[PDB]
């Protein structure tokens, strides 16, 4: 009946809209189920195992031009109902906004595209358990070393949402998310990391060997830690945090800032921020993609578009209302950013620290110390010392400053060992030499 | 309606048990259901306002000693019949556990105490919205150089919480909880920072005025920050701070660790970990208590105990599972602590710089470096540095480094100035001479 769950979801959108059609102006309702498994095994110890069914139903009605909002986890028709009424009251409470409303219906997608994000997984929930007793082992036996476990584990979610509007969209989709992970602790002084894989086909996860391998590798790495005196090096952020790095320009090119004046990329637009040579690409149609969407948070279209081109930033990020204060049309933005894609300049990353040959490796960050209205950037980093194109050993309590302009800018090559498993997605990139 | 919520809760409870009843050797159902208003201020703009239903329900099923659990978000009739056949199916693939079931017939609450935990606002949904404005105008007017706002914010929810299982146990309660919150940024370098207030009747929080005041001398007194040279000092840990240190005890003594043999603690049952004058009270009876609980996730009765005693632990923190693993009885433990009450020494804040004299007081902490195995503490911290019994100015980039152990043991003295607001409650500490 998981097979019926999508038009299960209809109704709740269209009764929600109906229930409004009276009482406002406009109404959007969005409705998402996901559920699934969680396995968790710990060496020597009864797995646990969980079904998981998460949910939401959100509402926001106009009214006057004025906002109502309400969301409810429980789907019952009572609860929809209740729902649907706290929205339409609040919107009686509150100032009217000319710029609130539903989106344009010329940029809604009323037929939207199939993305072929459904691949439900056929496993035993005993089949899977193994999967996660698996990762587990093979990270404990690999070192005589690691002497603990924190476990390790497998999800899948199949998910689904159906999005609706008074303009007369109604529209659902179907998704599956699996994943493997494990996590160990290893001892000379101790440390513990983890190790994952992730995709939304089974066929796209790596062995529970690999994630074990990888879990000890990591571990193993990180023991026994030294300190650098402050000095000059040029700098890697390895492929998993680098992404971050590039993440960090969603927050200063959002529409919502832009007209609240508050980001240092605020008369960026059309100019030149990055490298030459770098662009970012947003693939929101990718078959299968991690982050891929028929449609936005507002049902507005989503829409293929290099956000950075020769390094030049070619547009804001929008939604309906950030558009409509920025006079323009959305971007189809609304809840984020759909599957960044940076290309790498054709080497590995042991050709990076050949490139390099001496500094440091940043594996790893802590804490935020980014502000998105100055650029200004400090944070805790660990990761590896490099000496004539060889890592000589881990290093910790290291801090990274500078500010983002000048970081952006000035990258000097971006590596082609891809993190495939984010949003974001690139390799390594270096850093000319800086303070740390 | 809602006036109705526990009634309803109550079936969607008793439905479970009876669903489960026929296939199951025991099942225990836990639902809850939390709704309420979010506003939120934007000094200058459109405040948002939401209303909020955030929900659960809970099954643990046991059948051949094997544990299967589901839970849902949505309470229709139809989500519950699947949650339920879920735990059920889930135990068909699970491995037999002689520690696992129900919990003992003689421990659970059956008539359970009234803890007059619900005290629902009258405020106006635009009342709301003036409490939430009030507190950002009072921060952004109180100086100049306070240029920026995160924004003033207001939340009133009021709970439902539902227990049953099939020793014939059904209890319900209510609750509810306001707070108010402001965010600014200074300007100088860079500093933003927040303040509250929280309680679970209107009649329990600080008006507007006094959270932005304190908003704004929080985040002025964080201007400018000097680093200091690593040394020798005496320490303090704020209040807000110190609850959190006190905290880390929770993890130490849990049922679960010490069955794991996993926690530094394990040989230090009965024995002195602190100071001979200290004593951690816990009141989960507590009127109108923050963390008071009638009952805990297993039902089983909750109970007034000096978890330390004169310096002394003791008693593990257990539930079900760990204290038959341990060969004991439920200490009422499942789901945490219920109000921590430390006595201070005599002393206000300021009486302690006075104290100290010259040393560092740490305000804030980043990062996990504490380790529950080995109780080695790590942890960033920021704050201001003491001379002659007074403040001198703000400082950060501090590492704070030590063993729980011996930082525990060697606390000098606590504080009368004692921070209400959260599950454990202490005044600001003193500890002895470190590295920092």
């Amino acid at each position: 009946f998981q097979s019926n769950a999508r038009k299960i979801l209809e109704e709740a959108v269209s009764t929600a809209l109906e229930l409004a059609s009276g009482k406002s102006d406009g109404a959007e309702v969005a409705v998402s189920k996901t559920t699934g498994i969680s396995v968790s095994t710990r060496y020597g110890e009864v797995e646990n195992v969980e079904f998981n069914s998460d949910g939401a139903l959100g509402i926001t009605v106009y009214h006057q031009n004025r906002k109502g909002s309400a969301s409810s986890t429980d789907l019952s028709p009572q609860a929809i109902a209740r729902t649907v009424q706290a929205a339409l009251d609040i919107a009686r409470y509150t100032s009217p906004d000319p710029c609130a409303g539903v989106a344009d219906k010329e940029l809604l997608a009323f037929d939207a595209p199939n993305l072929d994000l459904f691949h439900p997984a056929e496993v035993s929930p005993d089949e899977a358990i193994e999967l996660a007793a698996r990762a587990e082992q093979a990270a404990l036996q690999a070192d005589k070393r690691i002497t603990n476990t924190e476990g390790g584990s497998f999800n899948s979610h199949y998910g689904v949402k159906v999005f609706g509007n008074s303009h007369g969209m109604l529209q659902g989709y179907c998704s599956t998310r699996h994943s493997l992970f494990s996590c160990v602790i290893a001892e000379e002084d101790m440390e513990r990391d983890y190790a994952y894989t992730i995709g939304r086909a089974m066929s796209d996860l790596q062995t529970p060997e690999w994630v074990g391998a990888d879990c000890a590798r990591r571990t193993l790495s990180r023991l026994s830690p030294r300190k650098l005196s402050t000095m000059k090096a040029p700098v890697i952020f390895a492929n998993e945090v680098a992404t971050g790095l590039f993440g960090h320009l969603v927050g200063a090119i959002a529409g919502g800032s832009v007209y609240r004046k508050s980001t240092f990329l605020l008369d960026s637009l059309g100019k030149q921020i990055l490298p030459d040579w770098l662009t970012i690409e947003e693939h929101p149609h990718l078959l299968k993609g991690l982050a891929s969407t028929p449609f936005d948070s507002e049902g507005v279209r989503t829409e293929r578009r290099d956000i950075i081109k020769d390094g030049i930033l070619t547009q804001w990020l929008l939604t309906s209302y950030s558009a409509r204060k920025l006079g323009l049309k959305s971007t189809g933005h609304a809840g984020g950013i759909h599957n960044w894609r940076i290309a790498g300049q054709g080497l590995s990353f042991e050709q990076m620290l050949k490139e390099m040959g001496t500094g440091l490796v940043v594996t790893e960050l802590m804490g935020q110390g980014v502000s998105a209205i100055t650029g200004d950037y400090s944070r805790g980093a660990a990761g590896f010392w490099v000496e004539n194109g060889e890592i000589q050993y881990p290093v910790s309590e290291i801090t990274i400053a500078g500010n983002l302009k000048d970081m952006w800018r000035n990258i000097v090559t971006v590596g082609n060992d891809i993190e495939t498993r984010s949003n974001i997605q690139c390799g390594s990139v270096l850093l000319p030499e800086m303070k740390i």
